[PDB]
């Protein structure tokens, strides 16, 4: 009716809860002894790898469901501008852990997800290794701006203009 469905919220709501975890991974790594990075490595990859599989499930049950509609209802042209912008989140949280995995294959060393071993290439690829990189860092930096103005669009339809663009993600009926 007048919510995404619970699990298109719990999806939300996971995803946001294991992308904190991945940027935090990443970003305190320093305060942590060089005896603690596997780990670290190791927490940072299983949280991406997961956002991955969350962000392509949640986009086939976007496809299988509808939107719930936002009350007032906006103009046709701000919802399709909307639809866009979650095409564009969509993209770059699928593309910036892609790129992770095809660096971490590139790599050529073993490496461990979900305290399993992953596969990699028998040879290492060096070219593409620091272009992967590269790019898996403006993305990732990308991703904190598109978070940013994602959740600050909330925030104005929620207390700016009060209508229920947020009250429809969030889990209790308020
Ligand atoms: C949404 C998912 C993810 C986010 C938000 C994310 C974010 C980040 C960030 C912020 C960094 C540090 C970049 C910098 O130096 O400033 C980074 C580094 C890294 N990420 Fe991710 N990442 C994600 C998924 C993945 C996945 C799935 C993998 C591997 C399977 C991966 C592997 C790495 C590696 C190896 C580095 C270290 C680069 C280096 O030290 O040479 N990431 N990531
Ligand atoms: C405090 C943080 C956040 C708030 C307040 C927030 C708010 C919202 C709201 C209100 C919607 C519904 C928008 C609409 O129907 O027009 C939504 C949907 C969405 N949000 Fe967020 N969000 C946050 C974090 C995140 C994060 C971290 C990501 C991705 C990494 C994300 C990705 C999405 C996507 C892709 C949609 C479209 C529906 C879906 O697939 O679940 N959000 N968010
Ligand atoms: C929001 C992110 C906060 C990151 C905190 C990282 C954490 C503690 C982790 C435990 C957190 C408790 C809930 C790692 O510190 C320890 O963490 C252990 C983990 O078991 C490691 O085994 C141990 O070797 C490591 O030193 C603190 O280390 C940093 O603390 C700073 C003073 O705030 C120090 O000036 C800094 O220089 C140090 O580096
Ligand atoms: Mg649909």
């Amino acid at each position: 009716e007048n919510k995404y469905s619970r699990l298109q919220i719990s999806i939300h709501w996971l995803v946001f809860l294991l992308v904190i975890a991945a940027y935090c991974a990443m970003e305190f790594r320093g305060f942590f002894p060089r005896s603690d990075r596997p780990l670290i490595n190791m927490i940072h990859v299983s949280c991406g790898i997961s956002i991955l599989v969350l962000m392509v499930v949640r986009l086939l049950l976007r496809l299988k469901y509808p939107t719930p509609p936002i009350i007032p209802k906006p103009k046709p042209m701000m919802t399709g501008l909307a639809h866009l912008g979650h095409l564009v989140i969509y993209l770059l949280f699928i593309a910036l852990p892609v790129i992770g995995l095809v660096m971490m294959y590139n790599r050529g060393n073993p490496w461990f997800a979900f305290g399993l071993t992953m596969p990699y290439a028998s040879e290492a690829n060096f070219e593409r290794v620091d272009s992967l990189k590269s790019w898996h860092e403006t993305l990732a930096n990308l991703g904190y701006f598109v978070i940013g103005l994602h959740a600050a669009a909330a925030l104005a339809h929620h207390y700016f203009w009060k209508d229920n663009t947020l009250l429809r993600m969030m889990p209790r009926k308020r």
